[PDB]
């Protein structure tokens, strides 16, 4: 229970991160930036970030904006650009986020995690519809998916090469609580049974849900 939980709030992280780099760059908070004749590609300057918050009503204040991207730097998620700054200050530095620059700190729940916002986006689609409504036993399931028709799709979509290798994604996300069975616990099995997402990864995050307990 505790690990599960634990494992919950680390991608409540990584989620609320990757969906404020993503909006950061159409925004073009991130971009390439000039300093002392450099240029420093894909990075937001500190106190510009912290206007953008409390523009956009993520933060009251700049006391809690700088909360709120500590909390990102701590977990990785931005770095200094040169890594001369463990503190988010609200001045001119800049920084940048660990995916831009190919230096996330990655395990195996990590991810996990990451494949699953990633396969989650897919089956928000308007072109996809793979995830239905069933009932079973009197009781409506919603966004429901078989098994081995998921495992189809995997391949299909280039998300696995093989089949082992989608059932093998299968039993890491059954494994780090991102899918369930349907009903009642039980394995992943390449079969007939029913699944579902159980990580919800469609919803906006609020960024002051950084400052949650146990974040």
């Amino acid at each position: 229970g505790a690990q599960q939980r634990e494992l919950e709030r680390m991608a409540e992280v990584l989620v609320t991160g990757e969906q404020l780099r993503l909006r950061l760059h159409e925004e073009k908070v991130i971009k390439d930036r000039r300093h002392h004749l450099k240029t420093y590609p894909n990075c937001f300057v500190a106190k510009e970030l912290i206007d953008w918050l409390i523009e956009h009503k993520e933060a009251s204040d700049r006391e809690t904006a700088i909360k709120l991207m500590q909390k990102l730097a701590d977990r990785g998620i931005i770095h200094h650009v040169c890594d001369e700054h463990k503190e988010f200050k609200d001045v001119k530095l800049f920084y940048r986020f660990r995916k831009d620059d190919g230096t996330f700190p990655l395990d195996n729940e990590v991810k996990a995690f990451m494949r699953g916002q990633r396969l989650y986006e897919k089956l928000m689609s308007p072109e996809n519809t793979l995830l239905q409504p069933r009932e079973e036993e009197g009781v409506k399931y919603e966004r429901t998916f078989m098994a081995s028709e998921f495992l189809d799709w995997l391949v299909q979509e280039g998300e696995a090469t093989t089949r082992k290798e989608a059932e093998q994604l299968c039993h890491r996300l059954m494994e780090h609580g991102i899918i369930q069975h349907v009903s009642s616990k039980h394995p992943f099995v390449d079969s007939n049974l029913l699944y579902q997402f159980r990580m919800n990864f469609r919803r906006r995050r609020r960024l002051m849900e950084l400052l949650n307990e146990k974040s």
